[PDB]
């Protein structure tokens, strides 16, 4: 039975072939058919083209060898090659043209998900072209996926050669009738059928895949829409920035370009942004995703003034000065879309722009103490219930599966009731000891949650709550100011606390701000619409924050 | 005695000021002497500026207040502001022009060295214009020099009001006799002096230094150069990245913009590039320095073919890819160099450039072995000691703070020869036990070496001489190639053992090559001559590597 897969790069996980484009390039050319083609393979093994796969000689210097092949060709063929005939301009074209073929990753990556060893084997060279970056850019997004990259110029052989084949078995760990080999070059097909190998001669993709799925009994055709790409916290860059001498902020970094900085809020992690950080470094932006202050490899002092929003938002800029960032956008969830409003109000200068998903800003009211605020509307009395030091702490430490299944739910998993906790004396005395799995969230990512907050549990986390008079004290400095620089709210349809109708006034403190809103959405929002997240980020990070 | 120093922004630590240039404003636009400057300041303590100052409003709010002020003086004055009139651009050109004036920034950081606790204090504004990172910048290269920085616009008081002073002693922990006061502005000195600090009313640069080093006691004019800003451990962002199962690397980074790796040679540390990693940042790069496989925080197996160059290059490419990053810079020094020019060589997709300080890229002999290569110069015969497990481990780590106190020394104060080092036994059979500290490091400086040694010792870092038959064979597969990518190699004038006449034939193998050469260098040269080093680099990295 199958258990691995391998994809060729050109004309299978990349389209067009280059193949493809020399015989689009003879037509606008008006040039004998196949003659740029027949150059490009000229001398078979013994050929420019050969050493070039095999990794003998770079890019740059087999561009001369072509041109003379190209030169010889037009010579046989008794036609002149026109005037301003490059091949660097038509090679610098054809591989800037190359994009992943999308329905082909998602297959791939769908046989990986179900247990295929994946792998991506290509004739491919070593590209010192001063442009060599965008080759490099779709190189990295595709290898991701992969178990292996198998490249001809890196191991010194070739397809057809019978030794890559081989070569490619062993790396596997799999016998010949345990791989899919995906191709299309019938030539390069032949050595892999000789051995024994399940081939699929790539023409069009959905007849590829139509194969593919019969062949492996896994759906890969009109399967529904997969989530984006998550994080697996082992394959991460864990940075740590030392703020104030017993303060440390731990952060997870992806991607290059300008500076994301994403925050979480409560009981979160850095990893609540799991399906947001590939995505955004995709995008063109370096992602610094932290654990806020209290949280995870973040410290968590236990006094509660060191959690007061002055202290958390002069941490930050620490944060930023530390790592040599004059600015970042700042993108907020929940607390740390509080923090967020906070940093544009306080130190604009900073933030290159701000988002919010959820937390509306709502600028403090001089006439009336932040609890009596609190209390005026009954969705809000969980956080009465966070204010006693150590009693939700006692609730929510007792058992930590339980805490974050029972917190992590879609809006049609309603298992908490946040109204009258204090009355009924808990967030859990009418929820289960052993909550369903929620549709958001496996058991693995629980168990992640679970393990982060075994460190520090929820003093610091609580803390965030405990600062009710202090943030209303500092808030009312800023009273006479508006928030002018880049911001986007986003509203979730279904968050029955945060709720999309508590954002209405913002244009009259925030007169440029631009909205988002995601419907069938609850309080979880990176989670629960992943890719609707994504959507929404990317569009107003490309127009707004550069 | 005097123990604090506290200088102004405008007109002190920076220039020119900001009433400066409105007065020549005034004098461009023809308008009476100070009708901006006293618009700028109507209604004193009650006025739209005060409430700027103070953070009560920010820039942009402010700005239509300042216009209604323009429009009100010229009615009163009985002029016309002329027709395309524009507050916004006069105080965004303004904003613009302002520098660091560095001979002050000089002297601050000596007062500061010799024990001084110094801050700057400013009325300064919450800057939400579109061009607010050109001062967000400005602030941030400024506040990394001082102890503290006191802002007008985050603690709500104002220059020349007695509070702002008050509250400027109880930050500093001094008594008024005890501080040093500079400013541009007699009215907001003289509540300073009432208050009993030393002032100095700041006009000339030049003037304002020779009372300040009068009456500190402390030379600050005809100063020699000092050397570049340097590196506190406990101060930069270290991060750490998962190679492989048992292998991780860490690295301090620090700024944004093109990705700059830097590589260490042996026996170092991230550390050896103190000098560089503050420039290069400044300079408009994100520097990701290095410790090397085998060093500091980085992971260090013992098997020696974990140290050939084929897997340390392999373990360089996965650290990009987990960072999310297609290409980096990559600069290397010794045994750093070396691996730069391979990753150049088998890897030129992934390197943006490729410089190499002292190690010169000399091809691989396929007629000859590396042995009988290293055998033929003298100045080599230390690399023949290090062939032999265990042996020189043992002379080195004996003494870690000898053995670095014997090495990072100037071609001056030469105290090893590295020919006959197997026939005399060691490297330090002729050395002091308790050798002199060199004038290129401190106690300190040398201690930290101390203590990243203590982790893995030197079996690591060691092993990457005893790979020389697995590089050769890997190499001589890059025989055919030509490195086309933009390099730069940088010869040290007094290096012994990598002499620069060993570079001499570079340019066959690398046609377009650049060069920098530092006169009176030994091998250590990040160190030896750090200012020159930054220069080299950082005109480089501007004019090839964007």
């Amino acid at each position: 039975t199958l258990r691995a897969a391998v994809f060729d790069l050109d004309g299978v996980l990349a389209l067009p072939a280059v193949f493809g484009v020399l015989g689009r390039t003879e037509e606008a050319l008006a040039l004998p058919r196949g003659l740029l083609n027949d150059a490009f393979q000229k001398g078979g093994p013994e050929g420019a083209t050969t050493r070039l796969m095999k990794g003998e000689i770079t890019l740059s210097q087999w561009i001369p060898l072509m041109e003379e092949n190209c030169r010889k060709c037009s010579e046989t063929a008794k036609v002149c090659l026109p005037k301003n005939f490059s091949i660097k301009e038509i090679f610098d074209k054809a591989i800037s043209a190359r994009k992943i073929n999308r329905p082909m990753l998602q297959a791939a990556l769908m046989l990986r998900k179900k247990g295929f060893t994946t792998a991506i084997l290509t004739n491919t060279w070593l590209d010192d072209r001063a442009e060599r970056d965008g080759l490099a850019q779709l190189m990295c997004e595709l290898k991701m996926h992969f178990d292996f990259l198998i490249e001809s110029c890196q191991v010194g052989m070739v397809k057809p050669e019978p030794q890559i084949y081989k070569f490619l078995l062993d790396t596997l760990k799999a016998s010949p009738s345990e791989v899919v080999f995906l191709d299309d070059i019938g030539a390069n097909l032949k050595p892999a059928r000789d051995l024994g190998m399940v081939t699929i001669l790539v023409q069009d993709t959905d007849t590829a895949l139509k194969e593919l799925e019969k062949v492996t009994g896994i759906q890969l055709l009109n399967t529904p829409a997969p989530l984006p790409t998550s994080c697996n916290p082992s394959d991460m860059s864990h940075g740590y920035v030392t703020v104030k001498p017993r303060v440390r902020l731990h952060f997870v970094e992806l991607g290059s370009g300008p500076a994301v900085c994403l925050c979480h809020g409560f009981p979160e992690s850095w990893y609540s942004w799991r399906y947001q950080i590939p995505a955004l470094a995709q995008a063109g932006y370096r992602v610094l995703a932290m654990d806020m202050k209290g949280y995870g490899e973040s410290s968590a002092p236990p006094e509660i003034e060191e959690y007061c929003m002055e202290v958390l938002c002069k941490e930050m800029v620490t944060f930023l000065d530390k790592l040599g960032l004059s600015q970042a956008v700042f993108i907020g969830h929940d607390w740390g879309g509080m923090l967020v409003w906070y940093m544009a109000l306080f130190y604009p200068e900073r933030v290159r722009a701000v988002a919010s998903l959820n937390t509306p800003f709502i600028p403090a009211n001089p006439n009336m103490s932040p609890l009596e605020s609190i209390k005026a509307n009954p969705v809000f009395d969980y956080q009465l219930y966070f204010q006693e030091p150590g009693v939700a702490e006692a609730e929510l430490e007792q058992n930590l599966s339980r805490t974050f299944k029972s917190l992590f739910r879609a809006s049609d998993e309603s298992v908490l009731s946040m109204h009258k906790v204090c009355e009924a004396g808990g967030l859990f005395v009418n929820s289960p000891e052993e909550p369903s799995l929620s549709r958001m969230v496996t058991e693995e990512e629980i168990q992640f949650y679970v393990q982060q907050f075994k460190k520090s549990g929820f003093r610091g986390p609580l803390n965030w709550y405990r600062n009710m008079e202090r943030n209303w004290k500092w808030a009312c400095k800023s009273l006479g100011r508006k928030i002018l620089i880049p911001a986007l709210m986003v509203t979730a349809e279904k968050d029955f606390v945060l709720v999309p109708q508590m954002s209405q006034h913002m244009e009259d403190w925030i007169p440029h701000l631009k909205r988002g809103h995601i419907e069938d959405c609850g309080h979880w929002t990176q989670m629960d619409k992943p890719t609707e997240v994504n959507q929404i980020l990317i569009k107003w990070l490309d127009s707004d924050a550069r």
